């Protein structure tokens, strides 16, 4: 379960990156 | 068990912020 | 425990993405 | 020390959520 | 060391939101 939280947070981060383009 | 349930919020997360990507676009 | 912590404030956060998604629409 | 963080950080991005909130 | 990424990637993820607040207002 531990690589998944991982990778998911992985995922969660690239999300926001795209947010954070986007409000840009 | 709560590991789980981690996995779970972080997917519906995952889904929630797909949601507002969209929504900005 | 930190873990049941954590498991509720995934929730809370679940929460607060779907009023922010709500307020976009 | 780790699980402490994590709660930590958890309990931060709650509250930055609810500031974001707050602004929308 | 999966804690640590988890603790990396979350104080990532505060950053994130903090650049988000600046750009609200």
């Amino acid at each position: 379960s531990l690589k998944w939280i991982v990778f998911l947070q992985f995922l969660i981060v690239l999300l926001l990156l795209a947010i954070v383009f986007l409000l840009r």
